[PDB]
């Protein structure tokens, strides 16, 4: 054809890493109608002016460079905007060249933090005192957050910590400055310590269909040999995906029968002291879907309304934004568009500007759906679907002369008799001749308005005439 | 710090296509007890060699480098083996440079292939005839394999075609030579032509997750206008995601309830023509699971039996691999290692070299996990749980004198009197003088048996010997 919006080929694929310093190509493969042009865009900023080169190369990819890229094709007929594409960088920074201190009175649980330090994505750290590797045990835990934790410290845990980070992605390594830990020996070689939660599970929300899924609850407590750590979901103590001494449980493929409450719990065996309780909600994200799409092309009159249907689901509920030729109808600032709470589009009088691309845009936490529609909005020039005939009227009785116009806009109907005008839009006020929704009607009819009469219906495009002779016939 | 096997601390991600010419790092994070070695293989080869380098990099990745990587990791108790993770790269040859030629009658539908042409990923093509991008229409149609289909040809669709082809990861151009179409005028322009499926829907299996799958039906007819292509499934057409003419159905989030049969069907509209039909089968794959995993740690005495639990469901049903320490069970060639259809492995007499790292691995045609656990066989030294005690017993009375021991393997006992041996493994023939398991039973008893015993219970790691008085009582 020789009239084609245009239309994506291939949609961008699933969220990438790539390597600081490697070479990156995005394309843009749309087709239409030419001639065709693309802009690009990052962070919802404009990175380049439309041309004819639907390529975005990075010959060496920086950090600054991550973000969301997504393009703009553009012809005679509209701008269809492109889905997004993450783009991450992987880097990893250095730490402060500092050392640090910190205080944990005896049999307190100490929890030594990953000393700052930017990184894509999260390192894999390896702690270390005094030059020995740190492998968990009953007593010791490395949190999900690289966080260092000793149970039931003693005077023989004082000494300086440090740890290693690798970035899994670029192989990186750096080593961090000690944290100086010091044990206060208050509390004594010999007491109870009731359990308490340190690092409690939190709320997770997971997008549906996912691998797997993880959570974690650390608790102190002495003496630690007796300490116990287990989950609970649903009143009993769970024992499928327990992982590091029963501080990790793990959901593997969760799904709906998943979702809702687990409680850590940590008890001291064989004591009087009451149990640790933390809880935690997993929930899951369902990306969003179209149940209500407009067709690909819409043809329209002008001055009519329009309706076009965008209505979509997800859990949680989808958020709909609306663009007309890559510009979303908020700056657009159209008070004629208005967007219905369903979703849809609403255009009150249509214009020949309205003409163009649509674009609906369902927006959820884990996912994002588009689909698109090319209105097309023209005028049609006045024709006569019937058009006025002779016609003999008995003197005194009313008459009526038919002369019925379709067009876009309405045409403008003006019934006249040779060189004076009887009724119009304007004018219909003399001599009871009364201008009807597609005819002139006159009541009574005389003799004296005997005669043929001519109806002229203009519109923005052309204009029609219309003759026909009225005889009166005597009483 | 000593006595952990090996294991990784993150395992590979979702397979990427890399870019000819750009740096790779692939690492090998595992933690364990030191001294950690790392060895890298691609495609059952070894890459390198064992070594304290856990990176392995590609300063400029090139197409012949594409395949798969793993690494292996080991230290002083066994080796664990990584997830594969597979190393695909962009490229885009020529096409092979001759112009073909091709003729259709006028009427039918003529189909262009695209010449071939090497390129990863596919290539986005567009056609041109005579220097005009042909564009899809009622008429010309664009298939999933980038075939062009013109249907109902006229003479007017005679000339010179030709493609040109993109690839939509690294931005790569290539146009192919000619296709010389001519279209012979023997039928005729005054006729109607039947519904006739020229490329049928192709079976599709798509793994459980993916985004959507696509079918494709395109039909030829005269005229043209008339040619309806519908989808049918369950003897319902389908309103849901139709495209490009209705010769496109697209399943949006494939589950296990869009499986099964779509039937494409072509009338000509108001003809007595029977429709054209094809049918298509839509499956989706489950990747592997294990529904059983060993603990992290086993722990097993010697001359004993063992059982490592091993169960994994998915579609199609996963198979099972095992694996010691990086080498596959069938390797091994070791006939005390049955492998159990549910999956588990069987040991059959516990020898201290079957200590170090099991790992089952299930595959399936659509995914790959991993399990394992470390085995530790050692020795347990004897150890009385009951030793002899002094008895008296009446002559002629039979007499139980007990020595039950535990160790690995089963210490042999040896019941001594003095210098004399009364019963062993070897003899236990003399006077009704018998061995129970762990014990001496002398039946009858006389006077002359009167005197203090001893038992010698020993195993490979050491003996242990218990004495106890007994004194006969005249009858
Ligand atoms: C473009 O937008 C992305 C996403 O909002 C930004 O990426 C974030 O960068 C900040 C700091 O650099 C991080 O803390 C976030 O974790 C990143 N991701 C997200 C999802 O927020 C990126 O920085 C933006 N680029 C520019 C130039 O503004
Ligand atoms: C490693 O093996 C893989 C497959 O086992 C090879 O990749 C295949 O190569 C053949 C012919 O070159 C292609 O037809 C397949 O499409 C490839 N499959 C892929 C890329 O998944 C790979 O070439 C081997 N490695 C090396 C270095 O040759
Ligand atoms: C954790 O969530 C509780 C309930 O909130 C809802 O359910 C869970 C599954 C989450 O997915 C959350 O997004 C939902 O809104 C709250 O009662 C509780 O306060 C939350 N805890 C927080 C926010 O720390
Ligand atoms: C299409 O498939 C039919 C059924 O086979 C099953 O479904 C397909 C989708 C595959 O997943 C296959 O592994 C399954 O066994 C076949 O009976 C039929 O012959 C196939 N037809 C063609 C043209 O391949
Ligand atoms: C990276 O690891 C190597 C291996 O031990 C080590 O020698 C080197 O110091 C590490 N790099 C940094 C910056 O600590
Ligand atoms: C209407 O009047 C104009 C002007 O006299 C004339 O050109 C036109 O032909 C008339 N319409 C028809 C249908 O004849
Ligand atoms: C094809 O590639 C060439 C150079 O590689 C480039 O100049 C041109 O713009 C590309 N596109 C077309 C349509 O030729
Ligand atoms: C065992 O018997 C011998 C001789 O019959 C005797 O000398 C010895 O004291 C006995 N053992 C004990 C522990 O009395
Ligand atoms: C018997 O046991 C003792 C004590 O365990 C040990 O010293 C001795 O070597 C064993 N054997 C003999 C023959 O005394």
């Amino acid at each position: 054809q020789d009239d084609v919006a245009p239309y994506f080929k291939t949609e961008p694929g699933l969220p990438q890493i790539h390597l600081e310093g490697n070479r990156l190509v995005l394309t843009c493969l749309a087709e239409g109608s030419w001639p065709l042009e693309f802009k690009w865009i990052r962070n919802d900023s404009e990175l380049t002016t439309y041309s004819s080169e639907y390529k975005y190369i990075i010959p060496s990819l920086q950090k600054l460079d991550a973000g969301f890229y997504r393009c703009v094709v553009r012809n005679r007929m509209g701008a269809l905007l492109q889905r997004k594409s993450e783009i991450q960088v992987a880097y990893m920074g250095n730490f402060m060249d500092t050392d640090q201190r910190k205080t944990v009175s005896q049999g307190h649980a100490a929890l030594l933090n990953l000393l700052p330090i930017v990184s894509c994505p999260q390192p894999q750290v390896t702690w270390f005192r005094e030059g020995h590797k740190i492998i968990p045990s009953s007593r010791i835990a490395i949190t999900l957050e690289n966080q260092l934790v000793i149970l039931a410290t003693t005077a023989s845990d004082a000494g300086a910590y440090y740890v290693q980070a690798v970035n899994e992605k670029n192989g990186e390594n750096k080593t961090s400055p000690f944290i100086h830990l010091s044990v206060a020996r208050d509390t004594g070689t010999h007491e109870a310590m009731a359990p308490i939660i340190v690092v409690a599970p939190g709320n997770r929300s997971v997008v549906a269909g996912s691998s797997e899924t993880t959570l974690e609850c650390i608790a102190n407590a002495r003496p630690v040999e007796e300490l116990s750590v287990h989950w609970k979901r649903n009143g009993v103590r769970l024992t499928s995906g327990l992982h590091s001494y029963g501080r990790r449980l793990t959901i593997t493929n969760p799904t709906s029968a998943d979702t809702g409450m687990y409680v850590c719990e940590a008890t001291l065996r064989g004591s009087t002291f009451e149990p640790a309780r933390a809880r935690a909600f997993l929930s899951i994200i369902e990306p969003p879907y179209f149940t209500a799409e407009p067709e690909s092309r819409i043809l329209g009159e002008v001055e009519e309304t329009m309706d076009i249907p965008c209505r979509a689901m997800g859990v949680p509920l989808p958020t709909l934004q609306w663009y007309k030729d890559a510009v979303p109808l908020s700056k657009l600032q159209n008070p004629r568009y208005k967007v219905l709470p369903s979703g849809g589009l609403h255009i009150q009088k249509l214009s020949p500007e309205d003409s163009g691309i649509f674009q609906c845009f369902a927006s959820n936490e884990g996912g994002e759906v588009q689909t698109h529609t090319y209105l097309d909005v023209t005028n049609i020039a006045p024709a006569f679907t019937q058009r006025p005939v002779d016609t003999t009227v008995t003197d005194g009785m009313t008459a009526v002369l038919r002369c019925e116009v379709s067009g876009a806009p309405k045409p403008a109907i003006t019934w006249k008799r040779g060189n004076h005008i009887l009724a119009s839009g304007s004018v219909r006020i003399p001599r009871f001749m009364l201008l009807e929704s597609g005819g002139l009607r006159i009541a009574p009819v005389f003799i004296q308005d005997a005669g043929n009469y001519t109806c002229y219906a203009a519109n923005t495009e052309a204009s029609v005439n219309a003759s026909a002779m009225l005889t009166v016939w005597n009483r």
